[PDB]
This record gives structure tokens, sequence and C-alpha cells, in this order.
């Protein structure tokens, strides 16, 4: 269980890229407080399609353990920094054209019952290339990252600071063309499993 | 020449691609006010090495137009939103390992003599990978947009409130490791041929 009582940020990569074990993940852009970074590479083609297709397979969500996952948790464990025994799983969310994810927040309300566990950073990869629309936007810092496939937007959330934690409301905006694709890493701030 | 007499952007792209006449330039990211937008796909990576090597066998700066550089002032131009005419032409830096650009605004003091015609946007597109470092950074707005091939930064400070033109201020952090080469379009206010 994390503890932040002596502001750090969990994600600590400097430099441009975060060498993985599986892959070389590119740094593009850094809002800094809140920590907000806009990551490239996180994922191949292959294996953004193979999460959508595993989607729909269970449609017909967060996804269920096999191979790809595992690997995919593990490489994502090293970009946000917390093993991977925090992350709720691949959670994937497809949006058509007219729907949209309003301005929220990721950590749960504090007497919410799930605040026992409380989030602590997100980690957001985009699966497919939108037409258009489709951005995480955050509206109190006036900042949106644009989906693009295989790039992913990280932020956190486990400042001391209640107001840089509200920084970070953000949402989906609405697609206007086309379909929009998302996998999202939820991390606890103790072990989830 | 532009005016901006009746707060709105010269860059004025919509959606997650831009469509020029060559190239579909991507939108990775939006900070809104003041505009900065990261931008992939901006040049290929043969046009990045050609860039470098053109302004090495100058050098045994801005660039001769040839028809290379033409055929990128015209692509930017579509970027930027102001006709080619306006830009300076593409001014070609090297920053090897220890050396940096500090903080400083683009736009020409307002008693100076090249304020005449002032800049009003600017371009900085990476040419190469940098091992380490070399991230261009706004220190009032704690972000930094970190260098990848072939991707751009965007930012334009046109604004009538000069608070806003005041938060472009920027720099090249320090290379620690390896070499960065950009390529920078500057635009004026008014033609500059
Ligand atoms: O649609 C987006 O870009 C944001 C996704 C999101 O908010 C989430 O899945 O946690
Ligand atoms: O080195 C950077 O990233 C910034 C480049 C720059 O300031 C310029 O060329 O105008
Ligand atoms: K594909
Ligand atoms: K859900
Ligand atoms: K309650
Ligand atoms: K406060
Ligand atoms: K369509
Ligand atoms: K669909
Ligand atoms: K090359
Ligand atoms: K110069
Ligand atoms: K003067
Ligand atoms: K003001
Ligand atoms: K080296
Ligand atoms: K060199």
């Amino acid at each position: 269980t994390n503890n932040n009582q002596i502001e750090q940020t969990i994600f600590d990569h400097k430099g441009n890229v975060i060498k993985t074990e599986d892959r070389e993940i590119q740094i593009i852009s850094k809002f800094e407080e809140p920590l907000i970074v806009v990551l490239g590479n996180v994922l191949s083609d292959e294996e953004c399609d193979e999460l959508i297709e595993l989607s729909k397979s269970k449609l017909a969500a967060f996804l269920d353990d096999n191979e790809l996952t595992a690997k995919i948790e593990k490489r994502i464990s090293s970009i946000m920094n917390v093993p991977a025994s925090h992350g709720e799983g691949l959670h994937i969310l497809n949006y058509e054209v007219d729907q949209q994810y309003k301005a929220h927040y990721d950590y749960f309300a504090e007497h919410s019952r799930s605040a026992a566990n409380n989030r602590i950073s997100t980690l957001v990869m985009y699966l497919n290339d939108v037409e258009e629309g489709g951005e995480t936007f955050f509206p109190k810092l006036n900042l949106s990252v644009h989906p693009r496939k295989g790039m992913a937007v990280y932020f956190e959330y486990f400042y001391q600071d209640q107001s840089l934690n509200e920084l970070t409301l953000h949402g989906g905006a609405p697609v206007t063309k086309g379909e929009k694709w998302i996998a999202t890493q939820w991390v606890r701030r103790g072990t989830y499993k």
C-alpha cells in the first residue's frame, strides 16, 4: 500500500524513452503538475487489434487473463512504476459516433467503499485511430490528448495537496466520425490482485 | 500583415489530423491557451536526414532554397495556417552533448527594429532522436515536449492579452546523451519573403 506521507510523483521516468523488458516506450510530452505524460509506441498495432478482438469475442468490460494481457500488464507496470498486482486489469471501452465520457475523476469518492483501496494513477491506451473526435481532455488544465493508435496518456492523482488531484478532471470527447477503442489500466493504492 | 484587432488563434485545425496536400499530419496533444500543439508525422525520416545533410554540406543556419525546402515550407504553411511568404525559411540547429538553449521568447523586443514585422508563431521540427535530454520546455506552463524524429511542436504568440504571449517562454533543455537536430520555422506578422 503506497504512502505519500513525505510532493513526489509515482512516475519517475527520466529522459525520452522507457526501456521496458519487451519494448522501448517513447516519452512525447509531459505536463508536470499534476503529472500527465503522453507516451508513444506503448502497444504494437497487432496488440491493439487483438485487445479489440478479445473484447468483441467476450461481448458475444475487463478482459480475461490470458498471456497477452499478462504481457501487457507487465509492460504497463514498468511504465506506471507500480507492480501489476495493483492494476484492476485491462478494461476495454468502445465509443461509437455520438458517444462520449463526460468530465469526471478516476479516484473514488472518499465516503465510498471502493475508496478503501483507492486508485492513484491511470493509463489510457488508444487501440485504434479515430477519424474525428474522441480526445482525452482535461477541462481545468485546458489540455487535450488526441487518440493515436499505439499511443497512451498517463496521469496520476496521488498528491498530498488535494487541489492537484482535483485538476486531473478529465473525459473522453464525443466521437463525431468513426469509432474509438481504448484500453485503460487503473492502479490502486494497495494490492488489488 | 495579420491583424488580431477583434481572442482567436491563427492555428484553426480541428480534429485529429491535418490533411496537407502531400502528407497527413497527426495532432497528438493541445495545450489550448496559449496554443501549443504537438504534431506527429510532420516530416518523413528521409526528409529529416536530408535537412541534416543539407545543413552539414552548407556548414563546410538558414538553408538555401531548393525543391526540398520549398516543398516542406508549403506543407508547414498548411499546418501553421499562414502563407509561406511569412516564414523566415528553414533554420537548422544542432545541439551536441552539453549544449542547450535557455528560456527565451521568439517574438522580438518591442523597441527592436525586427519588431516592425514581428514573429507570431513558431514550429520546431525534430530531425533526429535524442538519446537523453533536449526537450522543448515551457517553464511558466510546467510543460515539456520531448524530441522525437518526425514530430514537431507548434506554438503561437499573437494574443491581444500580452500575459498569454508571455507564457510562451521556452527553451531547449541540455542534451546529456547523443545529439539533437531541429528545424525551425518562424512566421512573421507580415510578408517576409
Ligand atoms: O476516452 C478517453 O479518452 C478517456 C478514457 C477514460 O476516461 C477511461 O477509460 O478511464
Ligand atoms: O531546442 C528546442 O527544443 C527548442 C528550439 C527553439 O527554441 C528554436 O529553434 O526556436
Ligand atoms: K491493423
Ligand atoms: K466498465
Ligand atoms: K457514502
Ligand atoms: K491547496
Ligand atoms: K467513416
Ligand atoms: K463498431
Ligand atoms: K535515418
Ligand atoms: K541562427
Ligand atoms: K531599442
Ligand atoms: K492580463
Ligand atoms: K551515445
Ligand atoms: K554531431
